[PDB]
């Protein structure tokens, strides 16, 4: 019957030993590799991170040179540029147990989500003080010109706990047995240039001299951020168990079957919490801003919409989350504080009933969520 | 005493229970496009269901400006005079906010602490930016073209998302709740050279022939559904529900160079914010035109007398940029401004220049309690 | 045992003096001057309340008096208005002793993005830079007069809830004295070549550049109206018997790629590091770096970084970067405090050195007053 | 179970007694007459009286065919076309249907018997026949031509006038219900040549240059006055009144050639009714793009799998017609659909042809408890 006050129970612990930990513990964060390669080469890369502690995460930084060799032409950045300089991550914990395993603009728009505004940017002010970009932290020129090279740089950061307040999704790894696993597959001349009037949703560059763009090399160095020296007690290592017994994951997927004025949805699976959703409205390679949509809606099983919205109020919500719009067709939901759970409510979907449909047209969606281990 | 320190711990549980059961919704309650030379005044009748937190208002309108030669330009509001004036009554006709729509607009920017549903500019080479003109309006609108302005304005019920002072239980069938909207029409939104732009909307040489070819609008109502019931009924945040949370604007004149113009908070409400537009005859001007601003308490003491550029500095820590020239903002959020407190308590403004028909539009952001 | 009930009850003070007491901002003084016959002076704040830090305004026009050369912006500009301020309480304690400079990149770290500036955003609606609160014209051309504006929060407390740090200066009797000295004519202008670091322009004109004027304004931010309860003004114990101070230094010895190790004192418990790259009048963004880090003997590194990883958190924590050649550290949750006299450095290996090369650090740390 | 059995034969008496007791109503509610081109959509405010059994809205349009030349058809479904979606929502805010103009239309002919509200053709000399108009609209507008049309609908909350299943209490003064009637406008009511013809009411080459010049409608609210009352207040069947009886539509897509399309019955609702509509990418089609139809369980068994003709014979035996092309219709009254019966239950369509935007456009009528 009841003795659900063993969660109850087992939620208070947790919690106390989370504040232990992020108390007692001293956050560090590591370089574990760094390579400089050709991607004509190779472009798929297996790191094993070191195994200390309880790990909550990867900052990769990449860096490229890439000439566009073309006579004539110019290329320019597509809507995700150095965003999809690294095409798919997949991470592995020492149980062998995948967390996230998605694409890198996917990874970075929930970087900037979480952040509040553009990741890693440089806002610009009317300060006199030589504040500004500086840095060039990420940064990739707008336009590569027929015999130039250009430079670019980017960071990613593949998250395992949550935040670094709310370790759940973190993982302990002490077991010199099993490693811990970050694939890396790369953007490579194959998929970096898109010639004019193709699908950019994969490449960095665009433009009538693609075909002659190359790679000089794409250099990358992985980070790790990690607890050490973990408090211990009379029961030994004290540890949140649930937040260690809980996977942090994105992952993204793709649907087709639009048709104009029809609702189109995307059922959300049983089990996963789901924090936050994202939408790209990839019109057969046309990628525009919300003039193809009538609206985007989340519903219930009772045809009752939550937020049925039409897409500049839709993209009005997503303001005051980023401060800015995520780039053409991109939509994002924040669903954090009340994350959609199939069990709380019947079946729950993501909607967008489009106005205009090309052919080829599909919707990438984007997850972040919680779900138990076991 | 014990009576109320118990009904304001009664009041935030039951507003926590809420918060955790219920869950939000927003959605559209009316759209209507029309052309303000037929009619510029709309009466909305929201939807009565659960706690009812506030409205968000799309507004999307073209302009032409058929003038031969001469071209406007947006007045340092611009679309925020897309609409005049908004009033809401809730189900037993009692009034919440009634204000001017550039005031509702500059508080939406205070609450947000940044200009109102605004895209920032960032170094970010990934293409974000202003993608989807939430809020857009031409900065000219040369002679013989048309532009197109879109604007939002959040009408609150509720303080904020997570403290429901001030929003409205709706659940009785046969009471309906009243959300007047009054747009600008082709009298109010275009400014000739020389003329007041206070009100207007575009500026310039070609004024006399701008026109309006049409507004829309639509209205979605944010409100909590599934009220949490228990033993007893509906759990609700008593006090929330019976306190109202308003904005309502004024006009005070009187000003003359080098003398404290005080504006009494002359009611017994709870002051949460305070702006004072100096609209000196139809100039605006940044701080130039004042000597210092403060608040002021009976005590004839001051507790911010600050010169103009400090006044702005306090203000940039809010909203991370100033507010546009001649007004002026005053946080008094944590601590409100309630006359019975200490003595009577004025907004003072001393002038260093004063032109004919100056005076300081006031717009006060309080709580208040019904009875 | 103890300390539990002691912060705890420091905690429960603070709150009752934050919920009864009343906030006031009060200007103190103002003055206007011309460096060539002054710029050091000793400002003497009001003995009332509990007392949480100072807004200095100050304000100058520049004249560039040469025949035909500009000068233009260094990278401080006008935080070099300022060149440095010392606060001492009552008791003849100091609190801050640091250069204007820091202050201002401490002020920018707290804000969580460039202190008292003007975001841009594509707002149709006309907010904006439209009262020029921090503000100075990018060049003065020869025969051009500048107007100039800047403002520094000089800390007592640590923040408007945090007052850890605030002085009591209710009753201390005794006066405070805040210490400014400014920009004068010897050090707010740097010719083509000179080190520009603790000037505001630079330039081909800068020989024949001079202060036409400079004004200051200081207001005071405290708390009156202070609780009293039984044993008579409830007060946060702790908070107000901790000091909350800027400081700064200098260090020099700097080798390409070998580790320049700065070390952190004992007592202190270090809320943040600044370290700016002088590298012999030469401000350059990370390229003449291998990488920086914090690090405890025998426990390595907790972050070594290159450059742009570095400045990558930084980013995180304003929103934008610092200046060329300043790099900055948080360390506010967890403090660097070391019970042994440099069981912790700040490092910096650098990939090239010039002739005069230097680490000009800065720090923000709390620290008992016994 | 004695619990259950009890409380259905107390259910029953009640209604029985609230029958012979209360004495039938039907008054009007509200009547309005406007331009869509200015406002489509209303929020009609019932009055609070006694038991609600449903409303009767009566619609009456004027459109003018301006084309220079070409003339406009009805669609398929015409006049059933003029209100789009109707939503009710009673006054404890629970929604209860929520549907299109045109299913609900269907729904009100299957209750019937025949194509609701029609006149039957005779041969009988006596001068009966479309007397009053009462559902009618001219076959085609010619170009430079107005045509007058009249439309009603029966909104349902009680199941039928003699089972009161899905009824509403409204004796609650100030807790309001509400009928929303969103109708057409020229965007949605006149279709090019070659256009979907789906919610369209006239449908030719001269559709660009159509446009309503008004629209009317009255609604008339029925209910059941002088409710008894006995030992205990008033007798009142409590599962007919905590039940809703609603109708609801969505739209399926990813038809092949060939392949069972399914639409599993997905919610635990007591479905009485199911409207499969082949909107074959804008084609309608009288059965020849679908080799059969079937109610399936997950047993994999069919209840009725039948090619179209056999489908539409039973149809017809249901309201002495057939529906328009394309619209298939499934009785399940005696025996509602309830998947905690037996496994899932699917309804299913196997197309002989698919067109590009083919879809599947699902009407239920179904029964579902409060809680």
């Amino acid at each position: 019957q009841q003795a659900a006050l063993r969660n109850q129970q087992a939620m208070a612990a947790n919690l106390q030993a989370r504040q232990i930990v992020l108390q007692q513990s001293y956050p560090v964060i590591q370089q574990v590799e760094t390579q400089t390669f050709d991607p004509a080469n190779r472009s798929v890369f297996d790191v094993t991170p070191a195994n200390v502690g309880i790990v909550k995460g990867f900052l990769v930084k990449v860096t490229a040179a890439i000439t566009n060799n073309h006579a004539t032409e110019a290329v320019a950045l597509t809507d995700f540029g150095p965003a999809n300089l690294v095409q798919r991550v997949i991470y592995y914990d020492p149980d062998n147990q995948r967390h996230t395993e998605t694409s890198g603009w996917h990874l970075h728009f929930v970087n900037t989500a979480k952040q509040g505004a553009p990741f890693l940017s440089s806002m610009v002010t009317d300060s006199p003080i030589k504040y500004g970009d500086v840095m060039n932290v990420i940064d990739a020129p707008a336009t590569i010109a027929a015999g130039a090279t250009g430079e670019l740089t980017m960071y990613y950061w593949v998250p395992l706990a949550y935040s670094e307040t709310d370790l759940t999704g973190a993982v302990l790894a002490n077991v010199p047995q099993s490693k811990q696993r970050l694939k890396l597959e790369f953007a490579n001349n194959n998929t970096a240039f898109a010639a004019v009037g193709a699908n950019p949703l994969e490449a960095i560059y665009q433009g009538a001299g693609a075909a002659d763009c190359e790679f000089e090399e794409i250099s990358y160095t992985v980070y790790q951020s990690y607890l050490d020296q973990l408090p211990v007690g009379q029961n030994g290592y004290i540890l949140p168990l649930i937040d260690l017994s809980t996977l942090y994951n994105l992952e993204n997927s793709a649907q087709a079957g639009l048709t104009p004025n029809v609702d189109f949805v995307v059922q959300y699976a049983n089990l996963y919490r789901y924090l936050s959703t994202i939408a790209v409205f990839d019109n057969g390679g046309s990628f525009n801003a919300g003039t193809d949509i009538n609206y985007l809606s989340q519903r219930t099983a009772n045809f009752s919409d939550t937020r049925k919205l039409d897409p500049k109020t839709w993209a009005a919500q997503t303001r005051r989350r980023i401060a800015t719009d995520f780039p053409k067709g991109v939509y994002y939901c924040d669903n954090r504080d009340k994350p959609i759970y199939t069990l709380q409510y019947g079946n729950v979907g993501f909607v967008v009933n489009p106005k205009t449909v090309n052919q080829n047209a599909r919707l990438l969606m984007g997850y972040e969520y919680f779900t138990s281990r076991t």
